[PDB]
């Protein structure tokens, strides 16, 4: 089963805005009709926020395919990035409406050595080449994710590619709460458990850590043969997280 909105919790307002993507890919048609129409959203946050679970879960929402790259594929030098970039949306554009989710952005379009030049020119004008090229409704949302935006080459961010963004922050404590007890459903919750507590204790992390470490409590509680996980089995789960 592919990813929901109910899967991300602790950023209540990404999900909201992220919705449009959902209206239009269920009906690009439709969408149109009523007069701006997005091409290239930007996902920015820090590690571990639930930009790749929103981007998976923008097209689990609508019931469209979902493509995937990372930018890092590029951090070597290897390959030739523009038949990568290429054949990624050939993919997607014979699959239309679908999603494209380009992980790193930042890294296509870097400055890096003058060796590295022709290299990196060529990806990155193949990657506005397939921007540049939709047509009309052709289908095709471009989620890019970042975690240092202003280390996006000036071309990206040009009006008619990622002229859009969303921010997906680290959880404040509310949000630490829901992610918790979201994670927490599946698990058999002891009787002194206070997620309260827990998400007052676990500023700074994201909901990637906050899921391990309810994931972690479990099998803690586990392996004492314990009958229910504990609030000492997620003060255990909690250390280990974020001592690394
Ligand atoms: N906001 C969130 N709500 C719920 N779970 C989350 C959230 N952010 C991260 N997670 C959990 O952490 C996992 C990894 O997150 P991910 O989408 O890869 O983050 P990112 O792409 O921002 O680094 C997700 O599969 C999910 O289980």
């Amino acid at each position: 089963s592919n990813a929901r909105f109910s899967d991300v919790h602790g950023c209540d307002e990404a999900k909201e805005e992220l919705q449009e993507l959902v209206e239009f890919l269920r009906n690009p048609e439709k969408f149109s009709n009523l007069g701006k129409l997005p091409k290239g959203v930007l996902l920015v946050g820090p590690p571990g926020t639930g930009k790749t679970l929103l981007a998976r879960a923008v097209a689990g929402e609508a019931g469209v395919p979902f493509f995937y790259m990372s930018g890092s594929e590029f951090d070597e030098i290897v390959g030739v990035g523009a038949k990568r970039v290429r054949e990624l949306f050939n993919a997607a554009k014979a699959k239309a409406p679908s999603i494209v989710f380009i992980d790193e952005l930042d890294a296509i379009g870097g400055r890096r050595n003058s060796r590295d030049a022709t290299y990196v020119r060529q990806t990155l004008n193949q990657l506005l080449t397939e921007m540049d090229g939709f047509a009309q409704n052709s289908g095709v949302i471009i989620l890019g994710a970042t975690n240092f935006p202003e280390s996006l080459d000036k071309a990206l961010t040009r009006p008619g590619r990622f002229d859009r963004h969303v921010h997906v922050s680290l959880p404040d404590v509310r949000g630490r709460i829901a992610i918790l007890k979201h994670h927490a459903k599946k698990i058999k919750i002891g009787s002194d458990v206070n997620i309260a507590a827990i998400a007052a204790r676990t500023s700074g992390l994201s909901g990637a850590e906050l899921e391990n470490i309810v994931n972690q409590a479990a099998v803690h509680a586990s392996k004492e043969k314990a009958k229910a996980v504990m609030q000492a089995h997620f003060e255990w789960a909690k250390d280990k997280v974020i001592m690394g």
